[PDB]
């Protein structure tokens, strides 16, 4: 079997990207934000404490046919971004892009944190990295591509992601129009549970290739590229006016400015990600000072390959026995 899903930026710049996802029987849709760096299924319900929704879409077990309480099993995350959310388990069957599993663990949101709430375009979160990290309690569960993945045609799934337009994510094959060249495949460490790996190194705009391994996580459900201080130096450096604000909390620039390219190391492949990819706009309305999508990784503990440099890619995860992962350019 095979499933694929349009996923659709919330906004114009590109924050997050959401892809409906069927959920129950009837189909409830929710929109979702998949994750390569999480593992829980959590949705938005009619469980969730009612001042902490607002206008997203619910998820309502009773209305299902096909819910079942998992008994006794709780839930409760915490993301890199300081966001948390908690609830209970129900099973379910869930389908994205035509590809269904019974019996996928939905975790329904007793309580959400004020940047889940205040963000009405996310319904809840499809994690997409290993089920080692999944935080259901007292029996772990499984994410939807593990429950999937003997269905599949392939073990594989792929991450398409537009900038400034919607992208694609398939499962149990790889669309062969979808990119240029071939497909550079890289090692992968899932001791942290994620999709891990390690870059070859970087280039700055024109600048030459500096060789170097840089170890870091394959994640969508992060926005920016968070590299180590020695990099992110090396590039806003090219950016006349360019600083970090601690203020702001990161690296600022003058809107005037034409951002350069940056280039990352795929063994001996580079990903190109355009200057106007690491532009995110106006601090705030009206102002001249603008976001940078490249930030340093610093005080985070892991570097992050998130959207801002997989959008500059098709990338495969390869959940094969021994999984891998693949960049092209597109």
């Amino acid at each position: 079997s095979t499933g694929s899903a349009t996923t659709t930026p919330i906004d114009s710049l590109d924050d997050a990207y959401i892809t409906p996802v069927q959920i129950g029987t009837p189909a409830q849709t929710l929109n979702l934000d998949f994750d390569t760096g999480s593992s829980d299924l959590w949705v938005f319900s009619s469980e969730t404490t009612a001042s902490e929704v607002d206008g997203q879409t619910i998820y309502t077990p009773s209305k299902s046919t096909t819910a079942k309480l998992l008994s006794g099993a709780t839930w409760s995350i915490s993301y890199g971004d300081g966001s948390s959310s908690s609830g209970d388990v129900y099973t379910d069957t869930v389908s994205v892009g035509g590809l269904t599993v019974t019996g996928q663990a939905v975790e329904s949101a007793k309580k959400v944190s004020s940047s889940f709430t205040e963000d009405s375009t996310i319904d809840g979160l499809l994690g997409l990295a290993f089920s080692t990290l999944n935080t259901v309690s007292p029996t772990q569960q499984k994410t939807f591509f593990d429950n999937a993945k003997a269905s599949l045609d392939s073990p594989v799934f792929t991450a398409d992601l537009g900038y400034h337009a919607p992208g694609t994510y398939n499962f149990g094959f790889i669309d062969t129009t979808a990119y240029t060249g071939s497909i550079t495949y890289t090692a992968v460490s899932t001791k942290q549970g994620f999709w891990e790996w390690t870059s070859t190194g970087y280039a700055v705009g024109s600048g030459t290739f500096k060789s170097t391994s840089i170890d870091g996580i394959a994640d969508t459900g992060t926005t920016l590229l968070y590299l180590p201080a020695t990099v992110v130096s090396a590039y806003w450096a090219q950016v006349s006016g360019a600083k970090s604000s601690s203020s702001v909390g990161g690296y600022v620039f003058p809107c005037s400015a034409t951002l350069p390219s940056f280039t990352f190391g795929v063994g001996s492949a580079r990903i190109v990600i355009p200057g106007d990819y690491i532009d995110f706009g106006p601090i705030s309305t009206g102002s001249s000072s603008c976001f940078g999508g490249i930030q340093s990784s610093a005080g985070i503990g892991i570097n992050i390959f998130g959207d801002v440099a997989l959008k500059a890619a098709f990338v495969v995860f390869n959940g094969a026995t021994t999984p891998t992962l693949g960049f092209a350019s597109k």
